[PDB]
């Protein structure tokens, strides 16, 4: 398929580099961070993706406690970028790295890459570190709820991507780094929040914000009936503070991506959840090879009116291209 | 469907009964619940074509008790009260042992006493244990629990790692969100992981006959599986933990996962397409779920009636030698 | 789900009730000409009981194909569309209508859809199948070039065309010899309504009128099961197809195609269908009087699909299709 | 995946060559040709390179089924039967065989299958549908009385029964007028032979001879994806089936049917017969020298289903089948 729209595809500044064993694979890494108009711009090529919307690394920005030198990394991360998207604007989109241990100029610094950069929405990492930074701060708290307002004012996208969580926060897989990360960590920690602003009721109080989740959201799809369902004999309402159901927020305010989850069981069980309509291919590139991505794409088993969507359409109308 | 075989339902005893909402009407029937074994369960077992059902304590219970003694004693009292109401009824009625993990050697001598004596079928256990202070969660892929296992795979009787919520020290993730905790979701991250840690130890490749069980569809496991090992598939490095295979490997050649509180046909359509039928197994998880929510969701759920038979009763008999 | 849409429904007029006799056992008949023939009363009550707001009615089958005297079938053609066009009125805010169609004379048939179309405002078309014309001996298809200036005046018109299944002639049905339960909706109506739309696509007529828009029931016949095999088989001879048309059928079935779930209320065949020509181009339809209505809507209400979809398929899709 | 067992993969022998070449362009003709006459050669190369252990061969269409002559259709089969027990013979570890059989000719038929697997180790039968006999010019189905002595047989014996396809007559056609690409593989095949399997079943010989076991090539020839509807259409008129057999057709696909992926290459397809008739009842084939070794491997070999079905599909269920454990 061509014409595809990507986007959870990566990249770096030498300041969040090092965010991401040494050898060949750890230089070839660097160099896919650091590349965008070369290496990144002819496999688009070769894999039929004509828009790739670029994100910054993780955890990046959300791991600097200093509210100070968080909001410098964001903007010069944003600057690179939309320095980068201005060489090719014809193949490149931004989302906007943000300083959210700071929720004001978290908020200012979305609207300077919206009005004035057009990046076309933002990617945060998780939970933001302020401060000692050993305490998680969720975007489902009171102070966020200013930034959320204007998410919705500005009607773009919030791509929530994963980060490890704290290491107190991470017995349960102590004596296992190998399940930290993309192997299960990930996953969890992303899932987590997702529902957490789901519970809060942010999306009663802002009914047309539209979130982002990778890796085919995260394993929430599988569960969700569970989620809401379960215990269900028991007929009271619901304690959160949330006015509906947790499947029906994430069936109208969610959009998840086939990022670094390139299985046809897992797209077929997500297009009898959420909907084909709310599937977006994309890759996690460099993390994970295009062809890979785009190859599994393009051969996976779904209605060809499907692909369309999912590998274009789909993002075309969310971004409102 | 008649003749079904359900694996993950509780009952209590005293001791453990308060582990188990609000001062709501409901409170008063769950107790009822888990307390009735011969009245309630088995009417509803006869309404609902289940033959077999094979009953476990409830969660924490045991695994949440710190003190050894204390933990040795009630899980012994609640084998012999199980043991007691099985054998009112043996032709309807399955044991599950309970287990005193804090105490390795103490577990390993129960669960020999409930197989080889009162005639159990497995053990089920709601996931880490507490032990001493309780502060720290034990998993059962650490070194002194292999001996624990080598027993298992001997006694050659399944294992079923059923959930329990994490300590609050390492919850702070829900912080807020009390409603995330339990069956919601705080269950199958905690089960799914320590799952995981089984897997990644090597634990299987020891002992490769073991079966471990898993409730709620895998907790979520299915649906992540491919990523869990595929995860940035351009970087051909070796994998550095323990275990010799991929968890693919040991889910695929270990596990059975149950239908338990996830009546959903998408999510067991995933399942058969990854784990596949032979390896999923109707249970309903009551008293926390009907009875009849999950037998008449299981009874016309969209696949094969060959494999409606599979998971409903086969598969079960086979697993634990109920043919012979 | 309520507002949804159904286009499968049919009704008869006294002189095409005879045609539906045979269907159902003696015993059965009177209830289904009752039905047949009423569409402002039991037939409301349903829909406002199944959550069904907009109803696009036909007549029943085969009726006007079966009328082998071009006169004869002009006439009960325009007096079946009459009639129709009068029971809409009665309730506009609830019935729509398909035109029945004298095909046995194109001339004609094109210019009574006109006539439906712009003067009774008639949404589209439903043809059981081939016609028979004359001695009524050969079943006429609408592949074949005498038909083609009308499915030039259909894509100007721009309405749907409902290709509706009709048993095939004796002389063709020898394969049902002694079987005659094997006849109708059991299998010979979905092989005759299959094959006909494969004659329509492979006869070349969609690269002539690539804006015609062609409706299957009963879930497209069979069709998607079998659609990569229709295109595929014996892959290794490169060579091009053999017949007129410049396409694969899949190019024509994704493209100028939609199916509806009348009389296959079949969750693994929505499944099938959904992950073949995808979910905008299925429609959810009953097949009333033939099949009840809460049997169709109790089944879509609960398939196994994402709610987006259910909506798509129980409402929006048609609305779209039909520009309302 | 290596090991894995084919068994809708034809062979020719001069006599029935024939047959198959209008079913290819002409340029392609020499190469199918090659293809069916080989069978120790490029065949077993590619079971080599594409991980298929064991191949059960059995002649191609229509073959002895289109033999009108009773004598000749006799003659053909055993003579088919024999070069195939001789080829077999030369590599017995890779080679398995279906009978052919003269079923214009009931007696004969039965005596032939006898022979075929009491003397020549012959693992089942395979018939391209309906026989012509005599003046050839009605179709013989088998759910007719003159065939329960033979199905009685098939059933002591304890082989399957490969219910393959074949094109109808012409005068049996008419709706595929003007469209020859409709017949063959494209679909006639399918209409023909789901229509003969839903024949047998409802004629009630799956009642009187439960222990049958008939094989369906191309995914069950449509079957599955309409079952539903075939039992439950209409479904509020509460009056028993008129049919002779005493239950559902879905009951008799369940319990004696087996469908094969020969020429069916489709993941969608093989997911909605999973949920059908179940991963027990599907077994891999290609269809070769119709179809590709390569491509029916290679397809079959990524299809999403579990890897405990791949191996069932592609292995151990042919292997239960024909009890080769
Ligand atoms: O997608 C990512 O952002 C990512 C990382 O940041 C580190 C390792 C793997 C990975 O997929
Ligand atoms: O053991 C369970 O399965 C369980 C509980 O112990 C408490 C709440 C829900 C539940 O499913
Ligand atoms: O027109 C129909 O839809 C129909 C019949 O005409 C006869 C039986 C069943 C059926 O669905
Ligand atoms: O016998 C077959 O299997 C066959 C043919 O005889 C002709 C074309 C395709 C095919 O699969
Ligand atoms: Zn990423
Ligand atoms: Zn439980
Ligand atoms: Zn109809
Ligand atoms: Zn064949």
């Amino acid at each position: 398929m061509q014409g595809k729209v990507a986007l959870e595809e990566h990249f770096a500044i030498p300041e969040t580099l090092q965010d991401s064993v040494p050898g060949d694979y750890w230089k070839e890494l660097q160099h896919r961070l650091l590349d965008i108009q070369d290496t990144r711009l002819k496999l688009m090529d070769a894999h039929g993706i004509e828009t790739m919307i670029l994100s910054l690394n993780a955890p990046a920005v959300q791991a600097i406690p200093d509210r100070r030198k968080a909001i410098e990394i964001a903007r010069r991360a944003n600057d690179v970028l939309a320095e980068e998207c201005a060489k090719r604007p014809d193949r490149f989109l931004a989302f906007a790295a943000l300083p959210l241990q700071d929720p004001d100029a978290a908020t200012e610094e979305l609207q300077r890459c919206v009005n004035d950069l057009g990046f076309v929405g933002a990617l945060v990492n998780g939970f933001s570190q302020e401060g000692d930074g050993q305490t998680p701060l969720y975007y489902d708290l009171p102070q966020y709820r200013p930034f959320w307002g204007e998410v919705e004012k500005l009607d773009v996208p919030f791509y929530l991507h994963p980060r490890n969580p704290l290491p107190q926060d991470s017995r349960i897989y102590d004596g296992h780094p190998w399940l930290l990360g993309p192997t299960w960590a990930f996953a969890q920690e992303t899932a987590v929040h997702a529902l957490r602003l789901m519970a809060s009721g942010l999306f009663d109080e802002h009914p047309r914000l539209n979130i982002i989740l990778g890796h085919m959201g995260e394993g929430l799809p599988y569960m969700m009936w569970r989620i809401d369902h379960r215990n269900a004999w028991v007929k009271l309402p619901p304690r959160y503070p949330a006015k509906r159901r947790f499947m029906d927020y994430f069936n109208e305010n969610f959009h998840i991506t086939t990022s670094g989850n390139f299985r046809t069981q897992t797209l077929i069980d997500a297009i009898l959840e959420i909907g084909a309509d709310r599937i977006l291919f994309s890759t996690d590139w460099p993390f994970e090879n295009i062809d890979h991505a785009s190859d599994w794409f393009n051969a996976t088993s779904i209605a060809e009116a499907d692909r369309v969507k999912i590998g274009r359409t789909n993002a075309r109308r969310l971004f409102k291209l």
